[PDB]
Protein backbone atom coordinates (compact mmCIF):
# COMPACT_ATOMS: atom_id res chain seq x y z
CA UNK A 1 0.00 0.00 0.00
CA UNK A 2 3.00 2.30 0.42
CA UNK A 3 6.18 1.94 -1.60
CA UNK A 4 8.20 4.24 0.74
CA UNK A 5 8.47 1.60 3.48
CA UNK A 6 9.21 -1.19 0.94
CA UNK A 7 12.02 0.96 -0.47
CA UNK A 8 13.34 1.82 3.00
CA UNK A 9 13.36 -1.83 4.01
CA UNK A 10 15.15 -2.63 0.75
CA UNK A 11 17.74 0.07 1.28
CA UNK A 12 18.44 -1.28 4.76
CA UNK A 13 18.57 -4.88 3.44
CA UNK A 14 21.08 -3.85 0.80
CA UNK A 15 23.34 -2.11 3.34
CA UNK A 16 23.41 -4.96 5.83
CA UNK A 17 23.87 -7.59 3.09
CA UNK A 18 26.87 -5.70 1.72
CA UNK A 19 28.41 -5.42 5.22
CA UNK A 20 27.71 -9.14 5.82
CA UNK A 21 29.77 -9.93 2.72
CA UNK A 22 32.77 -8.04 4.19
CA UNK A 23 32.50 -9.95 7.48
CA UNK A 24 32.39 -13.35 5.76
CA UNK A 25 36.10 -14.14 6.10
CA UNK A 26 37.73 -17.50 6.86
CA UNK A 27 37.51 -18.01 10.61
CA UNK A 28 34.46 -15.84 11.32
CA UNK A 29 32.07 -17.44 13.83
CA UNK A 30 28.60 -17.83 12.27
CA UNK A 31 26.89 -16.82 15.49
CA UNK A 32 28.90 -13.61 15.61
CA UNK A 33 28.12 -12.86 11.95
CA UNK A 34 24.38 -13.44 12.49
CA UNK A 35 24.14 -11.21 15.55
CA UNK A 36 26.12 -8.39 13.93
CA UNK A 37 23.78 -8.28 10.92
CA UNK A 38 20.65 -8.39 13.07
CA UNK A 39 22.04 -5.65 15.33
CA UNK A 40 22.93 -3.62 12.24
CA UNK A 41 19.37 -4.03 10.96
CA UNK A 42 18.21 -2.60 14.30
CA UNK A 43 20.71 0.27 14.42
CA UNK A 44 19.50 1.34 10.96
CA UNK A 45 15.80 1.51 11.90
CA UNK A 46 14.25 -1.75 10.76
CA UNK A 47 13.38 -5.07 12.38
CA UNK A 48 14.43 -8.45 10.98
CA UNK A 49 11.69 -9.98 8.78
CA UNK A 50 13.17 -13.37 9.74
CA UNK A 51 16.45 -14.47 11.38
CA UNK A 52 19.43 -14.02 9.04
CA UNK A 53 20.10 -17.35 7.33
CA UNK A 54 23.76 -18.38 6.88
CA UNK A 55 23.69 -21.60 4.86
CA UNK A 56 26.86 -23.42 3.99
CA UNK A 57 27.55 -25.55 0.94
CA UNK A 58 24.96 -28.32 0.61
CA UNK A 59 22.81 -26.62 3.23
CA UNK A 60 20.39 -24.67 1.05
CA UNK A 61 18.48 -22.58 3.57
CA UNK A 62 16.96 -22.41 7.03
CA UNK A 63 20.19 -22.39 8.96
CA UNK A 64 20.52 -19.61 11.51
CA UNK A 65 23.02 -20.03 14.38
CA UNK A 66 22.04 -20.60 17.98
CA UNK A 67 23.66 -19.55 21.27
CA UNK A 68 26.46 -22.10 21.59
CA UNK A 69 27.08 -22.66 17.88
CA UNK A 70 30.83 -23.02 17.27
CA UNK A 71 30.61 -23.20 13.45
CA UNK A 72 33.22 -21.00 11.80
CA UNK A 73 33.52 -20.14 8.15
CA UNK A 74 36.25 -21.89 6.21
CA UNK A 75 37.98 -20.89 3.00
CA UNK A 76 36.11 -22.36 0.02
CA UNK A 77 32.73 -22.52 1.81
CA UNK A 78 29.77 -21.47 -0.35
CA UNK A 79 28.00 -19.27 2.14
CA UNK A 80 24.49 -18.10 1.33
CA UNK A 81 23.62 -14.98 3.32
CA UNK A 82 19.83 -14.49 3.26
CA UNK A 83 18.64 -11.27 4.97
CA UNK A 84 15.13 -9.88 5.47
CA UNK A 85 14.11 -6.50 6.88
CA UNK A 86 10.70 -5.01 7.42
CA UNK A 87 9.48 -1.50 8.00
CA UNK A 88 6.03 -1.72 9.56
CA UNK A 89 5.43 -5.09 7.95
CA UNK A 90 6.70 -4.07 4.52
CA UNK A 91 9.42 -6.55 3.67
CA UNK A 92 12.70 -6.66 1.74
CA UNK A 93 14.14 -10.17 1.19
CA UNK A 94 17.55 -10.49 -0.47
CA UNK A 95 20.40 -12.98 -0.66
CA UNK A 96 23.87 -13.47 -2.08
CA UNK A 97 26.32 -16.41 -2.21
CA UNK A 98 30.00 -15.78 -1.22
CA UNK A 99 32.70 -18.44 -1.67
CA UNK A 100 34.65 -17.59 1.48
CA UNK A 101 38.08 -16.19 0.85
CA UNK A 102 37.81 -17.01 -2.86
CA UNK A 103 36.40 -15.78 -6.12
CA UNK A 104 32.97 -16.41 -7.66
CA UNK A 105 32.69 -19.48 -9.84
CA UNK A 106 30.34 -20.76 -12.56
CA UNK A 107 27.83 -22.28 -10.12
CA UNK A 108 27.46 -18.89 -8.45
CA UNK A 109 27.34 -17.07 -11.78
CA UNK A 110 24.44 -19.32 -12.92
CA UNK A 111 22.26 -18.36 -9.95
CA UNK A 112 23.10 -14.64 -10.28
CA UNK A 113 22.51 -14.60 -14.03
CA UNK A 114 19.27 -16.55 -13.58
CA UNK A 115 18.14 -13.74 -11.25
CA UNK A 116 19.11 -11.05 -13.76
CA UNK A 117 17.28 -12.94 -16.49
CA UNK A 118 14.02 -13.11 -14.45
CA UNK A 119 14.16 -9.39 -13.48
CA UNK A 120 14.62 -8.52 -17.17
CA UNK A 121 11.39 -10.15 -18.28
CA UNK A 122 9.29 -9.04 -15.29
CA UNK A 123 6.65 -6.31 -15.70
CA UNK A 124 2.91 -6.07 -15.12
CA UNK A 125 0.99 -8.48 -17.36
CA UNK A 126 3.72 -11.17 -17.63
CA UNK A 127 2.81 -14.70 -16.53
CA UNK A 128 4.92 -16.25 -13.76
CA UNK A 129 5.83 -19.15 -16.07
CA UNK A 130 7.90 -16.65 -18.05
CA UNK A 131 10.14 -15.91 -15.07
CA UNK A 132 10.41 -19.63 -14.36
CA UNK A 133 11.52 -20.39 -17.90
CA UNK A 134 14.09 -17.56 -17.81
CA UNK A 135 15.54 -18.84 -14.55
CA UNK A 136 15.66 -22.49 -15.59
CA UNK A 137 17.26 -21.83 -18.97
CA UNK A 138 20.06 -19.76 -17.42
CA UNK A 139 20.84 -22.43 -14.85
CA UNK A 140 20.67 -25.41 -17.24
CA UNK A 141 22.62 -23.87 -20.16
CA UNK A 142 25.58 -23.56 -17.74
CA UNK A 143 25.40 -27.23 -16.77
CA UNK A 144 23.73 -26.85 -13.39
CA UNK A 145 20.40 -27.93 -12.00
CA UNK A 146 17.73 -25.66 -10.51
CA UNK A 147 16.24 -26.61 -7.15
CA UNK A 148 12.63 -27.64 -7.83
CA UNK A 149 11.17 -27.32 -4.29
CA UNK A 150 12.68 -23.94 -3.28
CA UNK A 151 11.46 -20.83 -5.09
CA UNK A 152 10.79 -17.11 -5.15
CA UNK A 153 7.60 -15.87 -3.55
CA UNK A 154 4.93 -13.19 -3.34
CA UNK A 155 5.39 -10.88 -0.34
CA UNK A 156 2.57 -9.09 1.41
CA UNK A 157 2.49 -6.91 4.49
CA UNK A 158 3.59 -9.06 7.45
CA UNK A 159 3.46 -12.12 5.19
CA UNK A 160 6.77 -13.32 3.82
CA UNK A 161 5.29 -16.18 1.76
CA UNK A 162 1.94 -14.98 0.46
CA UNK A 163 0.85 -18.10 -1.42
CA UNK A 164 1.97 -17.53 -5.02
CA UNK A 165 5.50 -18.68 -5.80
CA UNK A 166 7.96 -18.10 -8.61
CA UNK A 167 9.49 -21.54 -9.33
CA UNK A 168 12.99 -22.01 -10.72
CA UNK A 169 11.55 -24.26 -13.42
CA UNK A 170 9.11 -23.65 -16.26
CA UNK A 171 5.63 -24.95 -15.39
CA UNK A 172 3.05 -24.66 -18.19
CA UNK A 173 0.21 -23.63 -15.91
CA UNK A 174 1.97 -21.01 -13.80
CA UNK A 175 -0.47 -18.52 -15.21
CA UNK A 176 -0.72 -15.96 -12.43
CA UNK A 177 -0.26 -12.54 -14.05
CA UNK A 178 2.08 -10.08 -12.31
CA UNK A 179 0.03 -7.03 -11.35
CA UNK A 180 1.05 -3.45 -10.78
CA UNK A 181 2.03 -3.11 -7.14
CA UNK A 182 2.85 -6.78 -6.66
CA UNK A 183 5.89 -7.43 -4.46
CA UNK A 184 7.90 -10.59 -5.11
CA UNK A 185 11.17 -12.09 -4.00
CA UNK A 186 12.84 -13.86 -6.90
CA UNK A 187 15.33 -16.48 -5.67
CA UNK A 188 17.07 -18.92 -8.01
CA UNK A 189 18.88 -21.80 -6.28
CA UNK A 190 21.32 -23.74 -8.45
CA UNK A 191 23.20 -26.90 -7.55
CA UNK A 192 25.48 -29.61 -8.88
CA UNK A 193 23.43 -32.19 -7.03
CA UNK A 194 20.02 -33.61 -7.93
CA UNK A 195 18.11 -30.35 -7.64
CA UNK A 196 15.99 -31.05 -4.59
CA UNK A 197 16.26 -30.23 -0.89
CA UNK A 198 15.04 -32.29 2.04
CA UNK A 199 14.41 -31.32 5.66
CA UNK A 200 16.97 -32.38 8.25
CA UNK A 201 17.57 -31.62 11.95
CA UNK A 202 17.93 -29.28 13.65
CA UNK A 203 14.97 -26.95 13.57
CA UNK A 204 16.36 -23.45 14.19
CA UNK A 205 13.40 -21.46 12.79
CA UNK A 206 9.68 -21.46 13.60
CA UNK A 207 6.62 -19.47 12.76
CA UNK A 208 3.44 -18.77 14.66
CA UNK A 209 0.32 -20.12 12.98
CA UNK A 210 -2.63 -20.48 15.33
CA UNK A 211 -3.83 -20.10 18.89
CA UNK A 212 -4.31 -23.64 20.09
CA UNK A 213 -5.72 -24.48 23.54
CA UNK A 214 -2.62 -25.88 25.13
CA UNK A 215 -2.91 -27.32 28.66
CA UNK A 216 0.65 -27.10 30.06
CA UNK A 217 1.25 -23.53 31.26
CA UNK A 218 4.87 -23.17 30.14
CA UNK A 219 3.94 -23.92 26.53
CA UNK A 220 0.71 -21.90 26.78
CA UNK A 221 2.46 -18.68 27.80
CA UNK A 222 5.29 -19.16 25.30
CA UNK A 223 2.65 -19.16 22.55
CA UNK A 224 1.25 -15.88 23.92
CA UNK A 225 4.72 -14.34 24.05
CA UNK A 226 5.70 -15.59 20.53
CA UNK A 227 2.36 -14.29 19.35
CA UNK A 228 2.69 -10.66 20.27
CA UNK A 229 6.42 -10.41 20.04
CA UNK A 230 7.00 -12.04 16.67
CA UNK A 231 3.50 -12.21 15.28
CA UNK A 232 3.28 -13.80 11.84
CA UNK A 233 6.96 -13.46 10.88
CA UNK A 234 9.51 -16.34 11.33
CA UNK A 235 11.58 -16.29 14.50
CA UNK A 236 14.77 -18.00 15.54
CA UNK A 237 15.20 -20.52 18.33
CA UNK A 238 18.21 -18.29 19.11
CA UNK A 239 15.90 -15.36 19.86
CA UNK A 240 14.28 -17.23 22.73
CA UNK A 241 17.38 -18.92 24.26
CA UNK A 242 17.95 -16.47 27.11
CA UNK A 243 14.24 -16.38 28.05
CA UNK A 244 14.13 -19.77 29.76
CA UNK A 245 16.41 -22.78 30.35
CA UNK A 246 17.15 -24.63 27.09
CA UNK A 247 15.52 -27.84 28.33
CA UNK A 248 12.04 -26.48 28.94
CA UNK A 249 12.39 -24.19 25.90
CA UNK A 250 12.86 -27.15 23.59
CA UNK A 251 9.95 -28.96 25.28
CA UNK A 252 7.65 -25.93 24.97
CA UNK A 253 8.37 -25.44 21.27
CA UNK A 254 7.81 -29.17 20.69
CA UNK A 255 4.48 -29.04 22.51
CA UNK A 256 3.46 -26.03 20.40
CA UNK A 257 4.55 -27.75 17.20
CA UNK A 258 2.86 -31.03 18.15
CA UNK A 259 -0.39 -29.11 18.78
CA UNK A 260 -0.04 -27.27 15.48
CA UNK A 261 0.28 -23.84 17.15
CA UNK A 262 3.61 -22.99 15.48
CA UNK A 263 5.36 -24.67 12.59
CA UNK A 264 9.01 -25.53 12.44
CA UNK A 265 11.23 -24.94 9.46
CA UNK A 266 14.02 -27.56 9.59
CA UNK A 267 17.37 -27.00 7.87
CA UNK A 268 17.17 -27.73 4.13
CA UNK A 269 19.96 -29.77 2.60
CA UNK A 270 20.48 -30.74 -1.03
CA UNK A 271 19.41 -34.40 -1.35
CA UNK A 272 22.69 -35.57 -2.98
CA UNK A 273 24.81 -33.17 -0.90
CA UNK A 274 25.40 -30.98 -3.94
CA UNK A 275 26.73 -27.47 -3.29
CA UNK A 276 23.95 -24.91 -3.52
CA UNK A 277 24.26 -21.34 -4.73
CA UNK A 278 21.47 -18.73 -4.34
CA UNK A 279 20.89 -15.08 -5.20
CA UNK A 280 17.79 -13.06 -4.45
CA UNK A 281 16.21 -9.65 -4.84
CA UNK A 282 12.77 -8.28 -3.91
CA UNK A 283 10.92 -6.42 -6.70
CA UNK A 284 7.81 -4.21 -6.98
CA UNK A 285 6.02 -4.74 -10.26
CA UNK A 286 5.46 -1.57 -12.28
CA UNK A 287 3.53 -1.25 -15.53
CA UNK A 288 6.50 -1.59 -17.82
CA UNK A 289 9.34 -2.60 -15.54
CA UNK A 290 10.10 -3.53 -11.98
CA UNK A 291 11.82 -1.69 -9.18
CA UNK A 292 14.44 -3.83 -7.42
CA UNK A 293 14.21 -2.60 -3.81
CA UNK A 294 17.31 -4.44 -2.61
CA UNK A 295 19.61 -3.58 -5.50
CA UNK B 1 -22.22 -19.42 -5.88
CA UNK B 2 -23.58 -22.95 -5.74
CA UNK B 3 -22.05 -26.26 -4.76
CA UNK B 4 -25.05 -27.70 -6.69
CA UNK B 5 -23.70 -26.63 -10.09
CA UNK B 6 -20.26 -27.97 -9.03
CA UNK B 7 -21.89 -31.25 -7.92
CA UNK B 8 -23.81 -31.40 -11.16
CA UNK B 9 -20.68 -30.78 -13.28
CA UNK B 10 -18.89 -33.56 -11.36
CA UNK B 11 -21.69 -36.11 -11.75
CA UNK B 12 -21.60 -35.60 -15.54
CA UNK B 13 -17.78 -35.74 -15.62
CA UNK B 14 -17.83 -39.02 -13.71
CA UNK B 15 -20.46 -40.67 -15.93
CA UNK B 16 -18.64 -39.53 -19.05
CA UNK B 17 -15.30 -40.64 -17.60
CA UNK B 18 -16.65 -44.08 -16.82
CA UNK B 19 -17.98 -44.33 -20.38
CA UNK B 20 -14.62 -43.31 -21.87
CA UNK B 21 -12.93 -46.17 -20.06
CA UNK B 22 -15.22 -48.70 -21.69
CA UNK B 23 -14.52 -47.26 -25.14
CA UNK B 24 -10.75 -47.25 -24.68
CA UNK B 25 -10.34 -50.60 -26.48
CA UNK B 26 -7.67 -51.56 -29.05
CA UNK B 27 -8.32 -50.04 -32.50
CA UNK B 28 -10.42 -47.13 -31.21
CA UNK B 29 -9.70 -43.89 -33.02
CA UNK B 30 -8.73 -41.11 -30.60
CA UNK B 31 -10.87 -38.78 -32.72
CA UNK B 32 -13.92 -41.05 -32.43
CA UNK B 33 -13.31 -41.34 -28.68
CA UNK B 34 -12.96 -37.57 -28.13
CA UNK B 35 -16.06 -36.77 -30.25
CA UNK B 36 -18.25 -39.34 -28.42
CA UNK B 37 -17.16 -38.13 -24.99
CA UNK B 38 -17.78 -34.53 -25.80
CA UNK B 39 -21.17 -35.25 -27.33
CA UNK B 40 -22.18 -37.22 -24.28
CA UNK B 41 -21.22 -34.28 -22.07
CA UNK B 42 -23.65 -32.12 -24.05
CA UNK B 43 -26.36 -34.83 -24.05
CA UNK B 44 -26.17 -34.97 -20.25
CA UNK B 45 -26.61 -31.23 -19.96
CA UNK B 46 -23.13 -29.86 -19.52
CA UNK B 47 -20.55 -28.11 -21.67
CA UNK B 48 -16.93 -29.21 -21.95
CA UNK B 49 -14.71 -27.14 -19.59
CA UNK B 50 -11.81 -28.03 -21.97
CA UNK B 51 -11.41 -30.47 -24.88
CA UNK B 52 -11.14 -34.12 -23.97
CA UNK B 53 -7.42 -34.82 -23.59
CA UNK B 54 -6.34 -38.26 -24.75
CA UNK B 55 -2.66 -38.55 -23.91
CA UNK B 56 -0.84 -41.81 -24.63
CA UNK B 57 2.30 -43.14 -22.88
CA UNK B 58 5.08 -40.47 -22.73
CA UNK B 59 2.61 -37.81 -23.85
CA UNK B 60 1.63 -36.45 -20.45
CA UNK B 61 -1.09 -34.01 -21.32
CA UNK B 62 -2.51 -31.49 -23.77
CA UNK B 63 -3.22 -33.89 -26.59
CA UNK B 64 -6.71 -33.66 -28.09
CA UNK B 65 -7.38 -35.16 -31.54
CA UNK B 66 -8.03 -33.08 -34.62
CA UNK B 67 -10.08 -33.82 -37.76
CA UNK B 68 -7.92 -36.08 -39.88
CA UNK B 69 -6.05 -37.57 -36.93
CA UNK B 70 -5.54 -41.31 -37.55
CA UNK B 71 -4.14 -42.19 -34.11
CA UNK B 72 -5.69 -45.38 -32.73
CA UNK B 73 -5.34 -47.08 -29.34
CA UNK B 74 -3.00 -50.07 -29.29
CA UNK B 75 -3.23 -52.78 -26.68
CA UNK B 76 -0.70 -51.93 -23.96
CA UNK B 77 -1.03 -48.14 -24.33
CA UNK B 78 -1.23 -46.10 -21.15
CA UNK B 79 -4.13 -43.85 -22.10
CA UNK B 80 -4.62 -40.81 -19.89
CA UNK B 81 -8.18 -39.57 -20.33
CA UNK B 82 -8.65 -36.11 -18.80
CA UNK B 83 -12.19 -34.68 -18.94
CA UNK B 84 -13.78 -31.49 -17.75
CA UNK B 85 -17.36 -30.26 -17.55
CA UNK B 86 -18.82 -26.94 -16.57
CA UNK B 87 -22.30 -25.82 -15.66
CA UNK B 88 -22.47 -22.05 -16.09
CA UNK B 89 -18.79 -21.71 -15.20
CA UNK B 90 -18.64 -24.29 -12.38
CA UNK B 91 -16.10 -26.93 -13.26
CA UNK B 92 -15.43 -30.62 -12.66
CA UNK B 93 -11.96 -31.78 -13.78
CA UNK B 94 -11.18 -35.50 -13.59
CA UNK B 95 -8.83 -38.01 -15.18
CA UNK B 96 -7.91 -41.68 -15.23
CA UNK B 97 -5.19 -43.81 -16.84
CA UNK B 98 -6.15 -47.09 -18.57
CA UNK B 99 -3.64 -49.56 -19.93
CA UNK B 100 -5.61 -50.30 -23.09
CA UNK B 101 -6.84 -53.87 -23.27
CA UNK B 102 -4.93 -54.59 -20.06
CA UNK B 103 -5.02 -54.49 -16.24
CA UNK B 104 -3.60 -51.71 -14.02
CA UNK B 105 0.08 -51.85 -13.04
CA UNK B 106 2.38 -50.47 -10.30
CA UNK B 107 2.94 -47.17 -12.11
CA UNK B 108 -0.78 -46.58 -12.39
CA UNK B 109 -1.31 -47.73 -8.81
CA UNK B 110 1.27 -45.23 -7.50
CA UNK B 111 -0.47 -42.29 -9.17
CA UNK B 112 -3.91 -43.50 -7.99
CA UNK B 113 -2.77 -44.06 -4.41
CA UNK B 114 -1.03 -40.66 -4.44
CA UNK B 115 -4.41 -39.15 -5.27
CA UNK B 116 -6.25 -41.09 -2.58
CA UNK B 117 -3.55 -40.00 -0.09
CA UNK B 118 -3.90 -36.30 -0.87
CA UNK B 119 -7.68 -36.47 -0.60
CA UNK B 120 -7.56 -38.28 2.75
CA UNK B 121 -5.58 -35.40 4.25
CA UNK B 122 -7.48 -32.51 2.56
CA UNK B 123 -9.85 -30.42 4.69
CA UNK B 124 -10.09 -26.75 5.62
CA UNK B 125 -7.05 -25.69 7.60
CA UNK B 126 -4.31 -27.70 5.94
CA UNK B 127 -1.48 -26.08 4.04
CA UNK B 128 -1.01 -27.19 0.44
CA UNK B 129 2.48 -28.61 1.27
CA UNK B 130 0.82 -31.43 3.23
CA UNK B 131 -0.88 -32.64 0.04
CA UNK B 132 2.38 -32.27 -1.87
CA UNK B 133 4.15 -34.46 0.71
CA UNK B 134 1.40 -37.12 0.70
CA UNK B 135 1.55 -37.32 -3.08
CA UNK B 136 5.31 -37.39 -3.37
CA UNK B 137 5.63 -40.05 -0.67
CA UNK B 138 3.22 -42.53 -2.39
CA UNK B 139 4.86 -42.12 -5.77
CA UNK B 140 8.43 -42.30 -4.52
CA UNK B 141 8.03 -45.23 -2.07
CA UNK B 142 6.83 -47.31 -5.02
CA UNK B 143 10.01 -46.45 -6.92
CA UNK B 144 8.57 -43.90 -9.38
CA UNK B 145 9.03 -40.17 -9.91
CA UNK B 146 6.36 -37.49 -9.49
CA UNK B 147 6.21 -34.98 -12.40
CA UNK B 148 7.64 -31.72 -11.00
CA UNK B 149 6.12 -29.23 -13.46
CA UNK B 150 2.58 -30.57 -13.92
CA UNK B 151 0.18 -30.56 -10.99
CA UNK B 152 -3.15 -29.91 -9.28
CA UNK B 153 -4.76 -26.53 -9.37
CA UNK B 154 -7.27 -24.20 -7.76
CA UNK B 155 -10.46 -23.92 -9.84
CA UNK B 156 -12.69 -20.82 -9.91
CA UNK B 157 -15.81 -19.95 -11.91
CA UNK B 158 -14.79 -19.95 -15.60
CA UNK B 159 -11.15 -20.29 -14.53
CA UNK B 160 -9.69 -23.79 -14.82
CA UNK B 161 -6.23 -22.82 -13.46
CA UNK B 162 -6.84 -20.12 -10.83
CA UNK B 163 -3.23 -19.46 -9.77
CA UNK B 164 -2.70 -21.63 -6.72
CA UNK B 165 -1.32 -25.06 -7.50
CA UNK B 166 -1.01 -28.33 -5.59
CA UNK B 167 2.42 -29.74 -6.59
CA UNK B 168 3.23 -33.42 -6.72
CA UNK B 169 6.29 -32.75 -4.56
CA UNK B 170 6.77 -31.29 -1.12
CA UNK B 171 7.80 -27.64 -1.01
CA UNK B 172 8.28 -26.24 2.55
CA UNK B 173 6.77 -22.86 1.71
CA UNK B 174 3.57 -24.08 0.07
CA UNK B 175 1.70 -22.55 2.94
CA UNK B 176 -1.53 -21.57 1.27
CA UNK B 177 -4.15 -22.92 3.69
CA UNK B 178 -7.20 -24.70 2.23
CA UNK B 179 -10.39 -22.84 3.07
CA UNK B 180 -14.03 -23.92 3.26
CA UNK B 181 -15.51 -23.53 -0.20
CA UNK B 182 -12.20 -23.78 -2.11
CA UNK B 183 -12.36 -26.00 -5.23
CA UNK B 184 -9.20 -27.79 -6.34
CA UNK B 185 -8.29 -30.51 -8.77
CA UNK B 186 -5.69 -32.81 -7.30
CA UNK B 187 -3.74 -34.41 -10.10
CA UNK B 188 -0.67 -36.61 -9.47
CA UNK B 189 1.41 -37.57 -12.48
CA UNK B 190 3.97 -40.31 -12.00
CA UNK B 191 6.55 -41.58 -14.42
CA UNK B 192 9.36 -44.05 -14.83
CA UNK B 193 11.27 -41.28 -16.61
CA UNK B 194 13.04 -38.14 -15.28
CA UNK B 195 9.95 -36.50 -13.81
CA UNK B 196 9.62 -33.48 -16.04
CA UNK B 197 7.52 -32.54 -19.09
CA UNK B 198 8.55 -30.37 -22.01
CA UNK B 199 6.42 -28.64 -24.61
CA UNK B 200 6.46 -30.16 -28.10
CA UNK B 201 4.45 -29.39 -31.27
CA UNK B 202 1.57 -29.45 -32.24
CA UNK B 203 -0.50 -26.90 -30.36
CA UNK B 204 -3.99 -28.43 -30.38
CA UNK B 205 -5.53 -26.41 -27.53
CA UNK B 206 -5.80 -22.65 -27.04
CA UNK B 207 -7.38 -20.28 -24.63
CA UNK B 208 -8.73 -16.77 -24.86
CA UNK B 209 -6.70 -14.55 -22.55
CA UNK B 210 -7.31 -10.87 -23.27
CA UNK B 211 -9.59 -8.45 -25.09
CA UNK B 212 -7.30 -6.93 -27.77
CA UNK B 213 -8.12 -5.05 -31.02
CA UNK B 214 -7.61 -7.38 -33.98
CA UNK B 215 -6.87 -5.61 -37.24
CA UNK B 216 -7.81 -8.57 -39.50
CA UNK B 217 -11.51 -9.37 -40.12
CA UNK B 218 -11.63 -13.18 -40.16
CA UNK B 219 -9.39 -13.20 -37.07
CA UNK B 220 -11.75 -10.69 -35.47
CA UNK B 221 -14.87 -12.78 -36.31
CA UNK B 222 -12.98 -15.83 -35.11
CA UNK B 223 -12.20 -14.17 -31.79
CA UNK B 224 -15.85 -13.17 -31.59
CA UNK B 225 -16.83 -16.83 -31.90
CA UNK B 226 -14.25 -17.94 -29.29
CA UNK B 227 -15.43 -15.29 -26.78
CA UNK B 228 -19.03 -16.26 -27.52
CA UNK B 229 -18.78 -20.05 -27.34
CA UNK B 230 -15.79 -20.84 -25.12
CA UNK B 231 -15.26 -17.73 -23.07
CA UNK B 232 -12.19 -18.07 -20.86
CA UNK B 233 -12.05 -21.88 -20.96
CA UNK B 234 -9.62 -23.77 -23.24
CA UNK B 235 -10.80 -24.80 -26.70
CA UNK B 236 -9.57 -27.31 -29.24
CA UNK B 237 -8.22 -26.51 -32.66
CA UNK B 238 -10.53 -29.39 -33.72
CA UNK B 239 -13.67 -27.46 -32.68
CA UNK B 240 -12.93 -24.83 -35.35
CA UNK B 241 -11.89 -27.01 -38.27
CA UNK B 242 -15.21 -26.63 -39.98
CA UNK B 243 -15.72 -22.90 -39.74
CA UNK B 244 -13.04 -22.27 -42.34
CA UNK B 245 -10.42 -24.15 -44.38
CA UNK B 246 -7.22 -25.21 -42.65
CA UNK B 247 -5.12 -22.42 -44.16
CA UNK B 248 -7.53 -19.66 -43.19
CA UNK B 249 -7.89 -21.19 -39.72
CA UNK B 250 -4.14 -21.47 -39.12
CA UNK B 251 -3.46 -17.86 -40.12
CA UNK B 252 -6.38 -16.45 -38.14
CA UNK B 253 -5.18 -18.39 -35.07
CA UNK B 254 -1.61 -17.09 -35.51
CA UNK B 255 -2.85 -13.47 -35.82
CA UNK B 256 -4.80 -13.87 -32.60
CA UNK B 257 -1.77 -15.43 -30.85
CA UNK B 258 0.56 -12.64 -31.97
CA UNK B 259 -2.08 -10.06 -31.01
CA UNK B 260 -2.01 -11.60 -27.54
CA UNK B 261 -5.73 -12.52 -27.63
CA UNK B 262 -5.25 -16.25 -27.23
CA UNK B 263 -2.48 -18.42 -25.83
CA UNK B 264 -1.45 -21.76 -27.30
CA UNK B 265 -0.85 -24.87 -25.16
CA UNK B 266 1.51 -27.30 -26.97
CA UNK B 267 1.56 -31.05 -26.25
CA UNK B 268 3.42 -32.07 -23.06
CA UNK B 269 5.84 -34.99 -23.28
CA UNK B 270 7.97 -36.58 -20.61
CA UNK B 271 11.52 -35.31 -21.11
CA UNK B 272 13.18 -38.77 -21.15
CA UNK B 273 10.15 -40.26 -22.93
CA UNK B 274 9.10 -42.17 -19.84
CA UNK B 275 5.56 -43.53 -19.59
CA UNK B 276 3.33 -41.17 -17.61
CA UNK B 277 0.36 -42.16 -15.44
CA UNK B 278 -2.25 -39.68 -14.13
CA UNK B 279 -5.31 -39.77 -11.91
CA UNK B 280 -7.37 -36.74 -10.94
CA UNK B 281 -10.42 -35.68 -9.01
CA UNK B 282 -12.03 -32.35 -8.15
CA UNK B 283 -12.76 -31.58 -4.51
CA UNK B 284 -14.72 -28.98 -2.59
CA UNK B 285 -13.05 -28.17 0.70
CA UNK B 286 -15.21 -28.46 3.79
CA UNK B 287 -14.59 -27.73 7.46
CA UNK B 288 -13.50 -31.27 8.38
CA UNK B 289 -13.34 -33.05 5.06
CA UNK B 290 -13.80 -32.61 1.32
CA UNK B 291 -16.51 -33.55 -1.18
CA UNK B 292 -15.05 -35.39 -4.17
CA UNK B 293 -17.39 -34.09 -6.85
CA UNK B 294 -16.04 -36.47 -9.47
CA UNK B 295 -16.32 -39.85 -7.85
CO1 LIG C 1 15.57 -14.66 1.19
CO1 LIG D 1 12.89 -15.32 -0.21
CO1 LIG E 1 -7.77 -32.73 -15.74
CO1 LIG F 1 -6.61 -30.61 -13.80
Amino acid sequence: MDTEKLMKAGEIAKKVREKAIKLARPGMLLLELAESIEKMIMELGGKPAFPVNLSINEIAAHYTPYKGDTTVLKEGDYLKIDVGVHIDGFIADTAVTVRVGMEEDELMEAAKEALNAAISVARAGVEIKELGKAIENEIRKRGFKPIVNLSGHKIERYKLHAGISIPNIYRPHDNYVLKEGDVFAIEPFATIGAGQVIEVPPTLIYMYVRDVPVRVAQARFLLAKIKREYGTLPFAYRWLQNDMPEGQLKLALKTLEKAGAIYGYPVLKEIRNGIVAQFEHTIIVEKDSVIVTTE
